[PDB]
């Protein structure tokens, strides 16, 4: 579980999304595994706008935060889930690190802000769908 709070915007998994969420939806897609609901308190997390590498995220099913090098966003292959058929996951990023299901919503930053989301995982790698693209949510 987790989430971005940017101004009248709530960032979360598509996957893990409320009935609220959907009830106040700005735009979702499952590509992406991304779903933006609005919300009436003001959020204060700062999305960056760069092409870094390099970054710090949150790994719940460990209680700590880890530096990791990570892969450009991409068009990558996601084996069948129960949440969605077999599929490639578009704005994915990869990188060499500890994750499980739990894990989605673990915040990724860099020195200029929030990155993006963790939303795939296994075999010693973690993915996270990056948010760095969506310039409406500082407008
Ligand atoms: N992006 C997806 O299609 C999903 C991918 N998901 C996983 O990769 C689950 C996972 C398995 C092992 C280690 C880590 C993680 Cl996160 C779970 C939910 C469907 C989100
Ligand atoms: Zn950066």
């Amino acid at each position: 579980s987790g989430a971005i709070y940017v101004g009248n915007y709530r960032v979360v998994n598509r996957h893990l999304a409320t009935h609220n969420d959907w009830a106040n939806l700005v735009w979702e897609d499952s590509s992406r595994d991304l779903l933006v609901s609005s919300t009436t308190a003001q959020g204060c997390d700062t999305i960056a706008r760069c092409d870094c590498q390099t970054g710090v995220y949150y790994c719940s099913s460990r209680r700590k935060h880890y530096p990791v090098s990570f892969s450009k966003p991409s068009l990558i292959f996601v084996e069948a889930s129960e949440y969605y058929p077999a599929r490639y996951q578009s704005h994915l990023m990869l990188a060499v690190g500890h994750s499980e299901p739990g894990d989605c919503g673990g915040i990724l930053r860099c020195q200029h802000g929030v990155v993006g989301i963790v939303s795939t995982g296994g075999n010693g790698l973690v993915g996270f769908a990056d948010v760095r693209d969506l310039l409406w949510l500082d407008e």
